């Protein structure tokens, strides 16, 4: 801090909590974080964050700089100007042209690619960590900061930790899981965008996994290998058939729909990788419009 004037509070990210700032020698306007530490903060903490800080692309929100002070961390983001959960909201009413799903569709999986291609993982995707600038740029942010410490399933702030946008391995207690994670949560993400609702709003670990059940059948041996033996399957699971997507996510367009089923399969292998999406019919007449953003 020090150099940074509070403005006002963005956010209660999981990690701390974030204020608008304005930098008072360069006069930048920031998101500030405050990073909540244990006692320290640890060293591989301190280096697992800085090589954050070169982890640079056009839909990754920059890391500005990383400030340690005893038992307060700051991260300096650039600041943008409102997050997908908001607009989403805004756009309850006539939900968010097909178009700009698209544009920002293919905007984070070209953000993930990069990430996935450096060995970096965001392992929590969701609306509220989507930033959007008038331009029409969307945005990860809040970025392998999960690999840097770990999450509390209860942030500083005792707000609950959504685990609508949680991929299955690491609900059924998969330790090493992988860039797949991301995939997954980014297709819940396209599924609420075109529906205006939440693809799978859980409350809690097992009502998260029953309501994927729910949808996507129960899981099993033939289209997941290896599913039985995970730390947390339990043989007694309810076996639910897998609904259509034709019902799940109306009206989205067949190659919508077949590009999310991809993103949603449950093997982790056979779902679909970031890069590879990237080529899939559903971007044959990607653009990039302007969002009618309310500041
Ligand atoms: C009433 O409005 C409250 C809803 N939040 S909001 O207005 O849409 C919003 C406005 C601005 C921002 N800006 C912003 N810019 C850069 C980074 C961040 C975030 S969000 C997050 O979890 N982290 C860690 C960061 C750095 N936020 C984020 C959210």
């Amino acid at each position: 801090m020090e150099n940074f004037q509070k403005v006002e509070k963005i956010g209660e990210g999981t990690y701390g909590v974030v204020y608008k700032a304005r930098n008072k020698l360069t006069g930048e306007v920031v998101a500030l974080k405050k990073i909540r530490l244990d006692t320290g903060v640890p060293s591989t903490a301190i280096r697992e964050i800085s090589l954050l800080k070169e982890l640079n692309h056009p839909n990754i929100v920059k890391l500005l700089d990383v400030i340690h002070t005893e038992n307060k961390l700051y991260l300096v983001f650039e600041f943008l100007h409102q997050d997908l959960k908001k607009f989403m909201d805004a756009s309850a009413l006539t939900g968010i042209p097909l178009p700009l799903i698209k544009s920002y569709l293919f905007q984070l999986l070209q953000g993930l690619a990069f990430c996935h291609s450096h060995r970096v993982l965001h392992r929590d995707l969701k609306p509220q960590n989507l930033l959007i600038n008038t331009e029409g740029a969307i945005k990860l942010a809040d970025f392998g900061l999960a690999r840097a410490f770990g999450v509390p399933v209860r942030t500083y702030t005792h707000e609950v930790v959504t685990l609508w946008y949680r991929a299955p391995e690491i609900l059924l207690g998969c330790k090493y899981y992988s860039t797949a994670v991301d995939i997954w949560s980014l297709g819940c993400i396209f599924a609420e965008m075109v529906t205006r609702r939440a693809l799978f709003p859980g409350d809690s670990e097992i009502d998260q996994l029953f309501r994927i059940f729910r949808t996507l059948g129960t899981p099993d041996e033939v289209v997941w290998p290896g599913v039985t033996s995970m730390p947390d399957y339990k043989p007694s699971f309810p076996k639910w058939a897998r609904q259509d997507f034709s019902k799940v996510v109306p009206p989205l367009d067949e190659d919508g729909r077949s590009l999310l089923s991809q993103m949603l399969h449950y093997d982790p292998n056979k779902r679909i990788s970031a890069k590879a999406a990237l080529a899939h019919p559903f971007f044959q007449d990607v653009t990039k419009p302007v969002p009618h953003l309310r500041l």
